[PDB]
């Protein structure tokens, strides 16, 4: 089953600005998504203190970044609290309304795009380097769903019947723009992660496939 | 474990010998497994010469090594010809009989464990570093199956319904001994490959998961 909903106006407006902005420091997108992942892990960590059984679906708390060159895709995974179908819709398509409107207002007044996280809508910074995104989430309270959007004013939510089933958490599958493929490179990804992830209290794993070279 | 079979007696003898031996240069197990992977690839390649359709289930010919530290597992994958249920049974539990018997006689006469490949049974050297092995295979001619062994005299063959489906090929999922975990490390696997399998005619991909270290420890 697949359902389509429309973003609140202000969210669609910010996604348009961001997906076409010229900004010269797009690497900030990773810092924002790592921050959100850290937040999602904290939520499950907290909940598990009194409800340890909640971790059993996925015992390990981590953030995993997996570049997928063949598909020009970059996946940012966390074993956080995840999102139910209802949460994906609300959290990503509606509740950010006032944040994106305030941020849009700040940008017009001259603020730098890097301030996005300060307005709680850092999530949309992904469109700085991707023209499409699939958010695959598995919450202990629901089935695995796929939320998708190419910044067209609307988004769809589909019961996951194609992706690998995860124990618990969220995956942000970024379909990178053709001129932003540097973010598939281990070296570049590494440099960006180390630049702002000192605070992160969970392991940040990088999954890379490399053909054994030589001396 | 849909079906259970018995290895020819001699194969079981060799497996017990290998899983127990104190041989030091255990790293030779990888060269033998990569060599078997290469041979399997040479097989569909040759077959695809007149029947290119055979490659379509998996167009790329490669070897892939994936250490899974959490499971203390090391997987050796190839997109070779693969093995049907019947071939897994025969190839791994029966036809190695003569080879294992001659090798054991050779070891008694002073042969080195590293010469195992010369008797065509290098596959069993996996027991130098592993306690158990699961051979997950998919031939174009059969469904995906799992052959499992722990060096004991019996092995099982199970229709695969738990693992990820592969296009074509074989995965040697090795459950490493507690004292052989070094083979889960990228640096170590790379040096063993450069030392003994640096001229394999197929790309050897290493899938590694590395924790990004902190800018400044703590």
């Amino acid at each position: 089953a697949s359902e389509t909903f429309e973003f609140q106006a202000e969210i669609t407006q910010l996604m348009s600005l961001i997906i076409n902005t010229v900004y010269s420091n797009k690497e900030i997108f990773l810092r924002e998504l790592i921050s959100n992942a850290s937040d999602a892990l904290d939520k499950i960590r907290y909940k598990s203190l009194s409800d340890p059984k909640q971790l059993e679906t996925e015992p390990d708390l981590f953030i995993r970044i997996t570049p997928k060159p063949e598909q020009k895709v970059l996946e940012i995974r966390d074993s956080g609290i995840g999102m139910t179908k209802a949460e994906l819709i609300n959290n990503l398509g509606t509740i950010a309304k006032s944040g994106t409107k305030a941020f849009m207002e700040a940008l017009s007044a001259g603020a730098d795009v890097s301030m996005i996280g300060q307005f709680g809508v850092g999530f949309y910074s992904l469109f700085l380097v991707a023209d499409r995104v699939q958010v695959i989430s598995k919450s202990n309270d629901d089935e695995q769903y796929i939320w998708e959007s190419n910044a067209g004013g609307s988004f769809t939510v589909t019961l996951d019947e194609v992706n690998e089933r995860i124990g618990r958490g969220t995956i942000l599958r970024l379909f990178l723009k053709d001129d932003q493929l540097e973010y598939l490179e281990e070296k570049r990804i590494k440099e960006v992660i180390k630049r702002h992830s000192e605070f992160v209290a969970y392991p940040i794993q990088l999954v890379v496939t490399k053909e054994v070279e030589k001396e």
